[PDB]
């Protein structure tokens, strides 16, 4: 049978190949689930004679095949997208020799959860975190968001920790660990009995282990949820089992961050929708953004 040849399912591309030796570490930047990274210099990673500052992002040592496939599935993506001002710039891998290596454009505040939670004792709004700062961002992500989706892909794991942050006020989307191009079906099915990000998903992917262009909107909304509230966690306190499945399935959902203004925990609502069908696609959020 036919198929729409996966961009993000090809072998890989050896013009992203920076030799290993002409990195070197500094301080670790952050881990995941799935990654390491660390800040580092690339000496001549774009300039014949660089000495730019980078993020390189590599397993965890005693890491399982999940980990393993997934840091070669975000090379993968990455290369796909290419250049986009609001996701993580790829500039080489190092896949010979040692470890895979994945670089990056380094964003030099780091994840905005923990940006926000810096800067939460410091919040106002006018003019230093602003309010604008944070539609700025909610702009950004969504903008970044629309443009995954016309790229046929979804992130699968949208959250404020997958978001980064550099000088301009300017925010990328990183960790394509989960991501999947959805061109062939649409309804992507989670097969392995996973390990997910639980309080960020749309219910029809823990019940139905569905993912669709609008699932990731949902995620996008305990986005909204977490950039407001200047950085909380998602339901705190609660644990995941039947009682939050069943907080969910019911149509539950979380009340406005004491910060949020009201269109955009109008937004995040819609985002929310049981529904998977009455939630907005990033294209009709960015443009609901535009009006604030
Ligand atoms: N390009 C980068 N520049 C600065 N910080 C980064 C960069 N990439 C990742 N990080 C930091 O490392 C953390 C883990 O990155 P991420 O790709 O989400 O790894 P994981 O798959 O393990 O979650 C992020 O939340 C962020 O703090
Ligand atoms: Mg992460």
């Amino acid at each position: 049978n036919y198929v729409y040849i996966d961009p993000t399912q090809l072998p890989y591309d050896h013009k992203w190949e920076f030799p290993r030796n002409r990195l070197s570490f500094g301080k670790t930047l952050g881990a995941g689930a799935f990654g390491k990274v660390v800040e580092a210099t690339a000496y001549g990673l774009i300039k014949s004679d660089a000495a730019m500052t980078v993020a390189v992002k590599m397993l965890k040592p005693s890491a399982h095949l999940t980990e393993r496939e997934a840091l070669m599935s975000e090379l993968k993506v990455l290369s796909y997208l290419g250049n986009h001002m609001n996701i993580v710039n790829l500039l080489g891998a190092c896949t010979i020799g040692g470890p895979t290596l994945v670089i990056t454009e380094y964003c030099c505040y780091g994840d905005l959860l923990n940006f926000l939670r810096r800067k939460r004792d410091s919040f106002i709004c006018s003019k230093a975190l602003d309010l604008e700062d944070l539609l700025s961002f909610s702009y950004q992500v969504a903008k970044g968001m629309a443009f995954l989706a016309s790229k046929n892909c979804i992130h699968r794991d949208l959250a404020a920790r997958n978001i980064l942050l550099t000088h301009g006020r300017i925010t990328k989307i990183c960790d394509f660990g989960l991501a999947r191009d959805i061109k062939n079906d649409s309804n992507y099915v989670v097969k392995g009995n996973a390990r997910l990000p639980v309080k960020w998903m749309a219910p029809e992917s823990i019940f139905n282990c569905v993912y669709t262009f609008e699932s990731d909107v949902w995620s996008y909304g305990i986005f909204l949820w977490e950039l407001f509230s200047l950085g909380s966690s998602p339901y705190p306190g609660m644990p995941v089992d039947s009682k939050f499945y069943k907080m969910i399935k019911e149509g539950f959902r979380m009340l406005s961050p004491e910060h949020a203004p009201a269109e955009m925990y109008d937004i995040m609502k819609t985002c929310w929708d049981a529904d998977p069908l009455k939630r907005p696609t990033f294209k009709q959020i960015v443009q609901l953004i535009e009006k604030q």
